[PDB]
Formats: structure tokens, C-alpha cells, sequence
């Protein structure tokens, strides 16, 4: 099936055409339904007066932004069909001495760290302002990505390969009350916040700019690369503890069982619980 | 070609309570928050950003957009039972009565009344009643009772009339370019209410106050569903009366407002709802 590479494997040629694929989304207003859909999962409260989202805080977290790759990938193969997403395994740039120097920051790619005499304005690389137009909270053109790679003091690290591996470890999918506070909980771990920022939260914060808040997150391209790594770390850990399930199956909030429709979509948490079945693998599977 | 939308007005009793029944139930389940939260989702949608267009609003799409809002929520109701249709508010019948506030929408067994203005305009009467159903803002967190004001407005003191609607209904064209609030001799714009408005469905919104006079926040009113069947009629009797003219754009509007453009935050094009019968339903009056 559909084969989801490691940046650092891709040809010049595949980051090209994935590149130039994601700037024809652009062009043609198709982006930024994505850009919309995730802010508005994240106002989206199950229940409302709570601290859980359609999107984030709570068990459908994961399968909440599998369908948004999967979304997102089959709008990029209608640009064109050889095109899969690739994942930043940002676990070993974590390793580089100067992680700012990964290949994925490079001109021809994502584009460099933002420049500090104009607010952390990006101006290298294919999304640099003036090149790539950025929306704000309330839908209207922001003026640029914006990037402060490990600036926010609580974040100055990516997360580590012992990071991943000790996520793996934990055995149970979800727990009650399944949300920020939940313990022993493989989602909430990944997801980051079991004394974090960790993992997925902290490559948010570690990035800064748009990618270091929630409802303009997705305007830097990078979050679908950041995205596809946390997709392949679950789809391990499915293969590992292949008796385990997603949790809760009943009694949770609406919008966070099983077989509730994920707002704002009417898919559910079991249409996405199995990857290779929506077509696709991560190289390392392989 | 089957179902059936009726005027409220024409509605048994068995119907009222039936209905009623399957909002509070829908509420309940959490099923009636995706449809505030969609509609306030699609009216932050720019075509294109910037715009004054957006996804559902003052442009083409606004018509196609409630109608596909609309039969997704209907087939919602119909999960809950099957002989449940969505009813319209013949609002145009309403607006010559000397007191509109007395039609039978507004019946404790339905809809409930106006404002209370002892209370700062909040409904104390019906099901949707404050304590009975709890609305919620523009951030997704709960915001106290509903309200209404019935033609507390000096812009909107009245219910548009059948001489309104009858105006709209002579208009050659769907809509015309920019596909937007100053499109002329426009179907879509003219009973979307702009011109020379608010008028029709505009007016209605404010005539209603309360939330229902607000954009993101005018769903929690369940009339907001009945005012809304009755501009999906009008539009589906103006399609009959001009069997010779179709949707616009075709082609080179901005994206979200073409035909067969999908519209935030689905994936269903204007085309995909363009004829109503083919969806499954047909209003009273199409016999
Ligand atoms: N180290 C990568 C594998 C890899 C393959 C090729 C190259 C490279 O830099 C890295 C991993 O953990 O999966
Ligand atoms: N608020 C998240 C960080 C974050 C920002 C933007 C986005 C996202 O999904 C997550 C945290 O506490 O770590
Ligand atoms: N005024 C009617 C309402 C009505 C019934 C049938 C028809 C119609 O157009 C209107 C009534 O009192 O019941
Ligand atoms: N903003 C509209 C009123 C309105 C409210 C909710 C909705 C809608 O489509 C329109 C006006 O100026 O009259
Ligand atoms: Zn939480
Ligand atoms: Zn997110
Ligand atoms: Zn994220
Ligand atoms: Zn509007
Ligand atoms: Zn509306
Ligand atoms: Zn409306």
C-alpha cells in the first residue's frame, strides 16, 4: 500500500514534488479547510464547560488527526498520485548536537528558523512570508510563518528516542477520566501531557510561532510531518499490544467512544483504528 | 420525493410533541451542538480569506449550504423517529397579523413565546424555556438561557410580508458576479435579504432577536431550523418557476461558492443538493 517515508529518506525529488504539491493546495483554497477544521475541533468541547476537544485533551485525540492525514493525504494525490505524506522522526534530531540543522529545515523543504529582528518571521525556504500566506485566528492573513525553534524555556528539547520507547511501554490505550489528568495512559502520554510538555506537545512548543498554538498550529506545513511521526508511533503501538483497544468504548463523553462521530466530521474513533485498511504504511513496517 | 415538510401551521398535535421531543433528545445526546458549531464554523470561513464571503453566508453558496445543513439535521431526527420530518415557519402569513406574537408557532406546546423584558428578553415559556435548554456562544462554552425580541428593532420592527417574497420570486437570475452582498438582480442575494434590506431572511433574523439575531449563536434557537426550511422552500419553488436557470457560478467564483466547489465544512457541493426532490423530501405545497 501507500508507503509514508521518513523526511530524512526522501529523494530530492519526492520533497520537490511534496513541496509543490502542498503549494497548489494552497492555491486552490484547499488548505486552508485544514487550517479551519482543526481550529474549530479544538473550540469544540465534549462535553461543553469542559476541558476536553473534538481534537485534543481527550481519547479521540489520535484518531482525530489520523483522519485528518488521511484527508489531507488524499487531497495531496489528487494533485498528484505519487505523492504519499512523510513523517519528521524528530526523535533523532533530538540526537544532532545543533537540531537546527536538520536536513527538513532545509531551503528546498520546510525552510530555516524564523529571523529574530523580524518577530520570527520565516525567510528561507518555500513558505518564507511573502511566499506563503498564513491565516490568523479568525480567518483572515496573518503576515507570515512565523519560527523560534526551542526558545520557549519550558521546551528548549525535542523528545528523545527513550522518550518513544518508554511511551510504548504502557499498555493501556486510555484511561478515565480520560483527559489531561489521565494516568497510565498511552494516548495522554503521547499526546503529552503526563508531565510534559511532552512528546507531541513539546515538539509544538519546541517549533514556537503558529506551530506553538492550537488554532493557528497547522499553518506551518510541518505540522503534517510533526503529525504523521505521532500517526506511526501509534500504529507501533497498535502491533505491539495487539489485544489492546481504543478506550473508552462506551460511557465516555460524546464525540470521545468508539464509535461517536469525531466532530467536525461524522467518522468514527473504529473507521480509522486500523492504518492499513485507509491504505497506507510507514516505511518501517516495512 | 416522499417526505414531507409541512407548515407548522398544518401540524396535528402528535406532531408538535413528536417533534419537540426529538430537538430535546438530540440536545441531550450532544448531536445539536455539531450543528451550532458547524454553522458558526463555516461563517469564520472566508471565500477567500479577507472576504466578505464566507462558506454559508453573503454569497452563492448561502442557499445550498442550509439546504445540505438542513437535510443532514432531518436525518438526524429521523434517527430518532423516523416519522418526524422538518415543519417550515410560513413567516410571511405571520407578518400580517395585528400581533405576530400570537401565531401558533409560538404556543407553549412548540416553540415557546417572545422575551421575557422583566428578565433581560429571556423566554420563560416552552420547552426551550430557560432551565429546560442551555445555549451556548461563540467559544463553544455554555451561555445561560435563550432570549427573543420580537421586532425590538428599528431596522427590522417587522416579518417580512408575501409582496416581499413574491418580489424575489420574479428574479431571472440565481445570482450575479461578485456573488456577493452587492450582487443586483440576484435571486440568492435578494432573499438572503441585501438588497435594499435586511429584508426576508435577514430581517427575520433580527425581527427574532436573541441569538437568533447574531450569526454564530443563532442555532441554539430551534426556529432557527422552521425559518430556514421555509427560505429552502422559497428557493426550491423559485428552481420550479424558473425550470430554465441554474446555480452561479459554474466556474470562477472563489473557491467554497462554485458548483461543484465543496462547501466548508463538508465535502457536498452545491450540485450534490441542487434538486431537493432527489434527496428525498418535497414541501406540502409541491402536490
Ligand atoms: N535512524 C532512522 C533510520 C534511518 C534510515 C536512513 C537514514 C537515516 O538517517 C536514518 C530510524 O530510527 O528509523
Ligand atoms: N497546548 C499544548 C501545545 C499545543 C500547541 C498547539 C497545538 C497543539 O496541538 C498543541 C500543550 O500544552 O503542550
Ligand atoms: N390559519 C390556519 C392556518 C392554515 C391552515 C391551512 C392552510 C394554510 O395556508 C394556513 C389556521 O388557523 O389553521
Ligand atoms: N447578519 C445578518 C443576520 C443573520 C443572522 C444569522 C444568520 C444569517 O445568515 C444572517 C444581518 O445583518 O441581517
Ligand atoms: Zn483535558
Ligand atoms: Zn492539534
Ligand atoms: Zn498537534
Ligand atoms: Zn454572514
Ligand atoms: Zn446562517
Ligand atoms: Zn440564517
Amino acid at each position: 500500500y501507500r508507503v509514508r517515508k521518513n523526511v530524512l529518506h526522501l529523494t530530492d525529488t519526492e520533497k520537490r514534488d511534496f513541496v509543490r504539491t502542498v503549494l497548489i493546495l494552497k492555491e486552490k483554497g484547499i488548505y486552508d479547510r485544514y487550517i479551519a477544521w482543526h481550529g474549530a475541533a479544538g473550540k469544540f468541547h465534549t462535553p461543553p464547560g469542559s476541558d476536553r476537544n473534538a481534537a485534543h485533551m481527550s481519547s479521540a485525540f489520535l484518531p482525530w488527526h489520523r483522519e485528518y492525514l488521511l484527508r489531507f493525504e488524499r487531497d495531496l494525490q489528487s494533485i498528484n498520485p505519487e505523492v504519499t505524506l512523510p513523517y519528521w522522526e524528530w526523535e533523532t534530531d533530538a540526537q544532532m548536537q545543533d537540531p537546527s540543522q536538520s536536513q527538513i529545515w532545509s531551503a528546498d523543504f520546510m525552510g530555516g528558523n524564523g529571523n529574530p529582528i523580524k518577530d520570527f518571521i520565516v525567510d528561507t525556504g518555500p513558505f518564507a512570508a511573502g511566499r506563503w500566506t498564513t491565516i490568523d485566528e479568525q480567518g483572515n492573513p496573518s503576515g507570515g510563518l512565523k519560527r523560534n525553534f526551542g526558545a520557549t524555556k519550558e521546551a528548549p528539547t525535542l523528545p528523545t528516542r527513550d522518550d518513544v520507547l518508554n511511551a510504548l511501554k504502557i499498555t493501556q490505550y486510555d484511561t478515565p477520566p480520560w483527559d489531561m489528568t489521565s494516568q497510565n495512559s498511552f494516548r495522554n502520554q503521547l499526546e503529552g501531557f503526563i508531565n510534559g510538555p511532552q512528546l507531541h506537545n513539546r515538539v509544538h512548543r519546541w517549533v514556537g510561532g503558529q506551530m506553538g498554538v492550537v488554532p493557528t498550529a497547522p499553518n506551518d506545513p510541518v505540522f503534517f510531518l510533526h503529525h504523521a511521526n505521532v500517526d506511526r508511533i501509534w500504529a507501533v503501538w497498535q502491533i505491539i499490544h495487539r489485544n489492546q483497544n481504543y478506550q473508552p468504548m462506551k460511557n465516555g463523553p460524546f464525540g470521545q467512544n468508539f464509535r461517536d462521530p469525531m466532530y467536525p466530521w461524522n467518522t468514527t474513533p473504529e473507521d480509522v483504528m486500523n492504518h492499513r485498511k485507509l491504505g497506507y504504511v510507514y516505511d518501517i513496517e516495512l
